[PDB]
């Protein structure tokens, strides 16, 4: 059973809720999503699981890691969501299968449960020093690089306070003497023209052990900014 839930319209994917999930927010294109999962074939063997292992199954959305289904059906889902998901041959492991477990042409059900979601470390550390949750993905591939013109929105938080709201034209390489923290500006590089995102900063990506007094921030902040990348001249 299931509601269609393809892009294309195609009967492809098909989606039962079994449990309710909480909140609002579902995953992204770039978020790290925790599920645990078992496929069924329409006889009902088992295929593969995840729950004889001692671990989550963990992969980014969007980025081709899982069959088109799951990219598609995950999405849709809320954290502690259990779903079913029936996924058309289209969507999955196609004609030839997957030699062993999964035969030709295979229509494949999948229980899922939803566990976790965070953002996309931007790090070259791989630290989690500066986390991006995609609220609208951007228009096309350009992203601003240093001595780009940008035209930014940015509302920065310290926990629940609200402490710098701008619309601000400046140029990358001199953000620093506008009270924008280095990570944030890094961050920024990594938009596309008319994205909305959620960029997250540990304290050495901000202000660090001495704060900014002028914003009341505290040493050892982590910090909160919601931007959007309105437009951009390049070099």
């Amino acid at each position: 059973e299931g509601v269609d839930i393809s892009p294309k319209q195609d009967e492809g994917v098909l989606k039962v809720i079994k449990r309710e999930g909480t909140g609002t927010e579902m995953p992204m294109i770039g978020d790290r999503v925790f599920v645990h999962y078992t496929g069924w074939l329409l006889d009902g063997t088992k295929f593969d699981s995840s729950l004889d292992r001692k671990d989550k199954f963990s992969f980014d959305l969007g980025k081709g890691e899982v069959i088109k289904a799951w990219d598609i059906a995950i999405a849709t889902m809320k954290v502690g969501e259990v779903c079913h998901i029936t996924c058309k041959p289209e969507y999955a492991y196609g004609s030839a299968g997957s030699p062993p477990k999964i035969p030709p042409n295979a229509t494949l059900v999948f229980e899922v449960e939803l566990f976790e979601f965070k953002g996309e470390d931007l790090t070259e550390e791989e630290d989690g020093g500066i986390i991006r949750r995609i609220q609208t993905r951007g228009e096309g591939y350009a992203k601003p690089n240093e001595g780009a013109i940008v035209e930014v929105a940015l509302e920065g938080y310290y926990k629940d306070k609200l402490f710098d709201q701008r619309e601000l034209r400046f140029e990358i390489g001199e953000g620093e003497n506008l009270d924008l923290p280095y990570g944030l500006e890094r961050a920024i590089q990594r938009m596309e023209k008319g994205e909305h995102s959620i960029v997250y900063l540990k304290p050495s990506y901000a202000f660090g052990s001495v704060g900014k007094e002028k914003f009341q921030i505290p040493p050892n902040a982590e910090l909160k900014y919601e931007l959007h990348l309105k437009s951009f001249e390049k070099a």
